[PDB]
């Protein structure tokens, strides 16, 4: 779901946030 960083410029897939 929500983007890593929030999403806006740099749509990328969910990735853990616990990882780097």
């Amino acid at each position: 779901x929500p983007r890593p960083g929030g999403g806006g410029n740099g749509d990328f897939e969910e990735i853990p946030e616990e990882y780097l």
